[PDB]
DNA sequence: TCTGGGGTCCTAGGACCC
DNA sequence: GGGTCCTAGGACCC
């Protein structure tokens, strides 16, 4: 019993938006991020700005050292927001089986589907036109038996494109397909593979299920699933946010507690009125802080709490302030709040 | 050039329970 | 000693 997943990922999200309603900003670079002064990073950039090298999650110190033309802007996510509803009534109208993983990305179930003769291929052909009309922007598909093989899919005719993977070209597609491909194989798993000479799926194929969960526990099991092309994980639509935090980073490192508590005072407003949106009442599990040094080390204090509590947020970051901050300084402030499990 | 902000999931020791 | 809660931290993603 197959299955028939769809990735859709808008390309350059945050740069599109930003394009549609400004034109000018069309066949120049741009990047949205925070300033070289603010210690910001690049959140995205357009093509004509990856071009010179532009990443995301890099900082815009590099990013204009790599292209001095950029335009940086701040960004407007509501535009981003307006525009992520929009595509979700879209998924909506081809199925219900819609697991968003973001603002611009979502998984779709639609073997059960009857809409284009059950072609999946046609249907995210048809999700990525309806998207460029009524919104004028622009999104990539990626057909799999499974989820990580259509994310990876995906990207791989981006922009303004879709890639199909059978289950016939599956093992094909694995053979080559580096492990640093599969999503949750970051920088650092991915030189512990490699420093034990493994690189592609192909070559964990040949590997010993045992030795990896000795080696890796779960994250082995899953590492060999997804190279034998295995992904039972099941398209949700139910999940529902766990917590919400707020922090920032100012522009100098802070070395005095008044000036923490005068980034606290600041915060606190911000995190109230967004946990009200979806908790009326304020009525938390667990709150606490987070406070970042000089050497980047990073820590959080964290404990049960009945209801979001200003005060006990400052006292709770003045104990962090003293008990581990071993005269560093401090680049970044920031509250937090685990919600009930419901 | 020097490192956001918003999140998820996983691990692991002690506490606590049985 | 096996669950499970508590807290801290790390790797990862968008
Ligand atoms: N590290 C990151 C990665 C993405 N993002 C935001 C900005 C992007 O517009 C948006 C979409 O995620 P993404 O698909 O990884 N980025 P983007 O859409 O630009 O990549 P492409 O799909 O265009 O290749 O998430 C971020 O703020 N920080
Ligand atoms: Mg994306
Ligand atoms: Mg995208």
């Amino acid at each position: 019993g197959s299955r028939k997943i769809i990735h859709v990922d808008m390309d350059c999200f945050f740069a599109a938006v930003e394009m549609r309603d400004n034109p000018a900003l069309r066949d120049i670079p741009i990047a949205i991020g925070g300033s070289r002064e603010r210690r910001g990073v690049i959140s995205t950039a357009n093509y004509p700005a990856r071009k010179f090298g532009v990443r995301s999650a890099m900082p815009t110190g590099m990013a204009l050292a790599l292209c001095p033309h950029l335009t940086l802007l701040p960004g407007r996510f509501d535009a981003y927001k307006e525009a992520s509803n929009h595509i979700r009534e879209i998924f909506s109208r081809y199925t219900s089986r819609i697991e968003p993983l973001s603002l611009d990305e979502a998984y779709l179930d639609v073997t059960d589907s009857v809409h284009c003769h059950g072609s999946a291929t046609l249907i995210a052909q048809e999700i990525r036109q309806t998207i460029f009309n009524e919104l004028q922007l622009t999104a990539s598909a990626g057909v799999a038996p499974v989820k990580f093989l259509a994310k990876i899919a995906s990207d791989m005719n981006k922009p303004n494109g879709q890639f199909v993977i059978t289950p016939a070209e599956v093992p094909a597609f694995l053979q080559t397909l580096p492990l640093a491909k599969i999503p949750g194989v970051g920088k650092v798993s991915a030189a512990k593979l490699e420093a034990m000479g493994l690189r592609t799926c192909g070559d964990v194929q040949a590997c010993d299920l045992v030795m990896l969960l000795k080696r890796f526990g779960k994250f082995g099991r899953i590492l060999w699933e997804r190279s034998q092309g295995i992904d039972e994980r099941d398209v949700n639509s139910e999940r529902l946010r766990k917590s919400v935090g707020v922090e920032r980073t100012m522009a100098e490192d802070i070395h005095h507690w008044s000036e923490c508590e005068a980034i606290i005072e600041r915060l606190y407003p911000e995190l109230e009125r967004r946990l009200a949106k979806v908790k009326p009442d304020l009525l938390i599990a667990r709150q606490g802080v987070k406070l970042k040094f000089d050497d980047f080390q990073q820590t959080t204090q964290e404990h049960v709490w009945p209801r979001l509590n200003k005060a006990d947020l400052i006292a709770t970051a003045r104990k962090t302030w003293d008990e581990r901050r071993g005269g560093r300084g401090v680049r970044l402030v920031g509250l937090h709040v685990t919600l009930l499990d419901p």
